[PDB]
């Protein structure tokens, strides 16, 4: 029952293994022998369930007995049991039981991955939860046409019926999976499941009280607003002529409220940010971007009489950008939790389908435009935010914001392996905030062969006041600090990426088995905290030396 000091130390090495590290048959036989001892440690549960052969009924039964007696696992470890690796229904009920203890704030951060976990859930239990050919059921028409106890589908709907923000995101995350043409063709049973999830969610909203019934009518109003906006986008993209002829069509159709109903609507929540209620799109200030993809810049009239600028794209998959931005939002929240605000810009991204979606426009000037107009980053900051007492004639608040945003994004783009990095993707604000846009290349993927691991640039270093400035010393300091805090939440970041292997993300579908390993290698879990600091310092030293030696 109780192992000796040598075996106790040997079991600790097995528990300390990174998520990718697979246990050998003799290694998992040792874990199985002392399964009753390991119940006192919550971190051992992940390693014990790796030993079990789920095709063997008694081995699965014995694991379930130990599962109930084991120390209550963390929310980050519960996400691993909802992945492709664990298809046993009882295991998934215990994973759902731990999410029930977690707050709605935490549940929102993993919601995109929780919708993806439905793929591994029991499809019959989902269908038999309702009180024809799958093509006959249009997902967009479900909400607009009204007539260890809980599983993942029952839990997500139950929590959504209580929280309006959670209901908003759960709706649009399921709608995208329904509209997924790849899932519709390669596995119709998965497509049918997502339709039943939507049909069950619509049914539970109608069954609910006055405030619950109001939620589905607002969701129907959001879908109708989106469907009309898509029809507007199609007509503008199909319009023969230049950008000016297309802009005139966009402004005229938006203004015609009797035909399109987009300029004047009742106070409805914005699908991108449900906390922000909208009056409609301003027709006179809506124009298309210079891009061939034809994205539209739309200004939304808020409840408070403000302006919410958005980038509504049509004919492009926002799914890859949606994941990266939700990970940046998680990483920012994790860094803020450890009392380190690196002034990051995790702009809201919401796909309304696999073909169309919204993007939160942040008032910023790209570094390419900054160089073409002002010459350098420092000249731009000295023009819009000057101070004589501050460093290099630039405001102390703005410079501090710049150093933190440069250090913050340097670590994040390194871990996420963000490729195709040029001055048009690097965006700068008048407040100091530096951020990355257009995440078309991630997890080592890059159009150029042999890309650098750290995406540092000569202009970023020049903006800090050189390599000898006290701002660059702060950059190095905030770089290893950000790396140390993110390494502490490595299990959380990797388990969410593990739940995204079957998601139709172009850069994940390329190498699904290697996805988790790609992120894990960047964290350098083989090295200690003190070693990780010097490795981060070595990455900066190498990148800086390679940059000037162009
Ligand atoms: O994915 C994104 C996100 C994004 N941002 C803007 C800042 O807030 C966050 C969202 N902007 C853009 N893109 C795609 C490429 C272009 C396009 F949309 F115009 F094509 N675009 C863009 C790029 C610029 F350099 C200047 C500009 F005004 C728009």
């Amino acid at each position: 029952l109780k192992p000796n000091a040598a075996t106790r130390d040997q079991l600790n090495i097995i528990v300390s293994y990174p998520p990718t590290k697979q246990l050998t048959y003799e290694e998992q036989d040792l874990v199985w022998k002392f399964r009753y001892y390991l119940t006192n440690q919550e971190k051992a549960l992940t390693k014990f369930l790796k030993c079990v052969n789920w095709d063997l009924p008694q081995e699965a039964k014995q694991a379930l007995e130990l599962l109930g007696k084991w120390k209550p696992m963390d929310v980050e470890d519960s996400l691993e049991l909802l992945s492709s690796h664990y298809t046993n229904p009882t295991v998934r009920r215990y994973a759902v039981a731990r999410l029930r203890q977690a707050d709605d704030e935490d549940l929102l951060m993993y919601l995109l991955q929780l919708v993806q976990a439905l793929k591994y859930e029991n499809f019959d239990d989902i269908k038999n939860g309702l009180e024809i050919n799958s093509a006959e059921i249009d997902s967009s028409q479900i909400i607009t046409s009204p007539l260890l106890e809980q599983d993942l589908c029952t839990f997500l709907i139950s929590r959504a019926c209580k929280n309006s923000t959670l209901a908003n995101y759960l709706y649009w995350y399921v709608i995208v999976e329904c509209e997924d043409q790849d899932t519709q063709q390669r596995d119709p049973k998965t497509h049918e499941m997502y339709l039943n999830v939507m049909r069950r969610f619509s049914q539970a909203l109608l069954k609910g009280d006055k405030s619950v019934r109001v939620m589905r009518s607002l969701l129907a109003a959001q879908q109708t607003f989106v469907d009309r906006l898509v029809h507007l986008m199609k007509a503008v993209q199909r319009e023969s002529g230049n950008r000016k002829k297309k802009n005139e069509r966009l402004q005229a159709l938006l203004g015609d409220n009797e035909k399109m109903n987009l300029s004047d609507v009742e106070l409805i929540p914005l699908p991108l940010e449900p906390q922000v209620k909208i009056r409609g799109i301003i027709p006179e200030t809506a124009t298309l971007f210079k891009s061939a993809l034809m994205p539209a810049q739309l200004f939304f009239k808020t409840e408070d009489g403000g302006k919410y600028p958005v980038i509504f794209k049509h004919g492009d998959d926002l799914r890859q950008d949606q994941l990266i931005l939700q990970i940046i939002s998680l990483m920012d929240k994790l860094l803020r939790k450890e009392n380190l605000d690196l002034k990051l810009t995790p702009y809201k991204v919401l796909a309304t389908s696999t073909k169309h979606g919204f993007m939160q426009f942040i008032q910023s000037v790209p570094v390419a435009e900054v160089l073409d107009t002002e010459g350098s980053i420092q000249n731009f900051f000295r023009k819009y935010a000057p101070s004589e007492n501050g460093p290099n004639g630039i405001s102390a608040e703005v410079m501090d914001t710049y150093v933190k945003s440069c250090a913050g994004y340097c670590v994040i783009t390194y871990i996420l392996g963000v490729g195709d990095r040029h001055l048009d993707n690097l965006l700068l604000t008048k407040t100091g905030k530096l951020f990355h846009i257009d995440f078309g290349y991630i997890l080592g993927r890059d159009p150029k062969p042999l890309p650098p691991p750290m995406k540092l640039n000569k202009e970023m270093v020049e903006g800090m006041g050189g390599t000898q400035s006290e701002q660059y010393q702060e950059f190095r300091k905030q770089c290893y600090t950000a790396f140390l805090h993110l390494r502490r939440y490595s299990n959380l970041i990797l388990n969410l990426f593990s739940l995204m292997v079957d998601a139709n993300i172009p850069d994940i579908a390329l190498e699904p088995d290697k996805t988790v390993k790609k992120v894990q290698d960047k964290f350098r879990l083989d090295l200690s905290d003190e070693e990780a600091v010097h490795y981060m310092q070595s990455l900066i030293d190498e990148s800086v030396h390679a940059l000037f030696a162009a």
